[PDB]
DNA sequence: ACTGTCGAAGCT
DNA sequence: AGCTTCGACAGT
């Protein structure tokens, strides 16, 4: 483990790591599943993806996806997405990607978080500036254009820093994890209260669908208690992002820790809480180097061609839509109107573009860190009532000091 | 052989 | 409120 080859050609058969899942075969993964889950066989599903290092973008370099996973069932509990090790025999020739529960959080509080920080966020929100959050060329307008509605990201708890090599909170005596515009102690401990609630409800769930990478962020639980979120034993996450119709262009979260992985809480506007109903827009989650099998779980090419009759597996086409795009890219340190396409994506079948469409209240694994992601541009971002808030968590490289590395950096003297 | 990042404190 | 120190690394 391994011998199948003699090097590890990342670039070819995709990043490896197991602490997700991993398996000789698919049915061994299966095993493990129904045992975490607690539940055996329909429960859970499982969608073999396939590593193709071939990102699918449009013309103008935003994310596009080019299948989508959907919900099959009421009876579906669990999403697992597989990969198939390229020339691999071995006690790890399948890993997890990508793990989904459907159910992840109770509707009643999903359907209160979401009224709550759309609220909070848009009167007293501070939203941060990321790389992602632009196409390469930085003239895109995905997010919208106008500053008061436009999807925004918003970034709270403790960060890892690079002037530091630690907490962004080194030189803070008292930090402000959940800092809101001006100076209002009431909501900024009012949205704190509901983040913390949520960080200790879903560490429990992480533990149970991925004891391995769970275990990888409580390690240092005792030795860094200020840079941990959660009220309750077992704290695995450090900060929190909280993104409002918020395209994110294809990136790595490069500053993650190591053998972790993110959990993503996904709450949608009201239109769109019913399984199987119509809403209007939908934002997805994307896997832009993967394509999708010919081959179901078990190995059918028929059960597999019945999943996109039935749409749990949409097979998207090629689009011509105009977008905007800035005369001028914004910096570091007017538009036009232009026609956007994916058709060249859509005609190399290798091409990738594997989504997920998570709904109210899931809650989605994914080693953010290794696998490129995005999450697809909304036909009229609006932050004041989103489409989509994705609340992600966790934990940064090097947040093992104690004290925000208070001493650590008074040290550097 | 360059670029660019889920920033905040102290002084002015 | 603006101007300054603080600098680890992955990508390309
Ligand atoms: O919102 C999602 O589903 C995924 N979000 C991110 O990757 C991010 O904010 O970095
Ligand atoms: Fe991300
Ligand atoms: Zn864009
Ligand atoms: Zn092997
Ligand atoms: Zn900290």
């Amino acid at each position: 483990s391994c011998r199948c080859v003699e090097q590890i050609i990342e670039k070819d058969e995709g990043p490896f790591y197991t602490h997700l899942g991993a398996g000789p075969n698919v049915a061994a993964i299966r095993e493990i599943m129904e045992e975490r889950f607690g539940q055996k066989g329909k429960a859970i599903r499982i969608e073999r993806v396939i590593y193709t290092g071939k990102e699918g973008k449009s013309s103008q370099g935003c994310p596009i996806a080019k299948w989508v996973v959907r919900r099959s069932s009421s009876e579906e509990k669990l999403l697992c997405l597989v990969r198939e090790r390229a020339g691999h025999t071995c006690e790890a020739a399948v890993i997890v990607i990508l793990i989904l529960v459907w159910e992840g959080i109770p509707l009643s509080l999903a359907d209160k978080l979401y009224s709550e920080l759309t609220e909070t966020l848009r009167k007293y929100g501070t939203l941060t500036n990321r790389r992602c959050a632009l196409n390469e060329e930085r003239t895109c307008a995905c997010q919208g254009l106008d500053p008061e509605t436009c999807g925004a990201s918003f970034s709270f708890g403790c960060s890892w820093s690079m002037y530091y090599n630690g907490c962004k909170f080194a030189r803070s005596k008292i930090p402000r994890k959940f800092k809101l515009l001006g100076d209002d102690p009431k909501e900024e401990e009012k949205l704190e209260s509901h983040l913390q609630n949520l960080s200790t409800l879903m560490a429990p769930t992480y533990k149970k669908l991925a004891p391995d990478a769970y275990n990888n962020q409580i390690e240092y639980e005792h030795r860094a208690p200020e840079c941990r979120l959660g009220l309750k034993e077992g704290r695995p996450f450090s900060g929190v992002t909280a993104c409002l119709d918020f395209c994110a262009h294809a990136h790595r979260d490069l500053h993650n820790m190591q053998n972790g992985s993110t959990l993503v809480c996904t709450l949608t506007r009201e239109d769109n809480r019913e399984f199987g109903g119509k809403p209007e827009d939908e934002q997805l989650h994307v896997l832009p180097l993967y394509k999708v099998s010919d081959v179901d779980e078990f190995g059918s090419v028929e059960a597999q061609e019945e999943k996109k009759r039935s749409g749990a597996i949409q097979v998207l086409s090629s689009f011509r839509r105009k977008v905007r795009m800035l005369a001028e890219p914004v910096k570091t340190c007017g538009s036009d109107e232009v026609w956007s396409d994916s058709e060249q994506s859509f005609l190399d079948p290798d091409i990738g573009g594997v989504a997920v469409a998570p709904t109210h209240g899931s809650i989605l694994i994914e080693c953010a860190k290794r696998e490129l992601h995005a999450t697809t541009p909304l036909k009229n971002p609006n932050r004041n009532h989103p489409t989509r808030i994705s609340l992600v968590f966790y934990q940064h490289k090097s947040m093992n000091e104690p004290k925000h590395g208070l001493a650590l950096w008074e040290a550097k003297m």
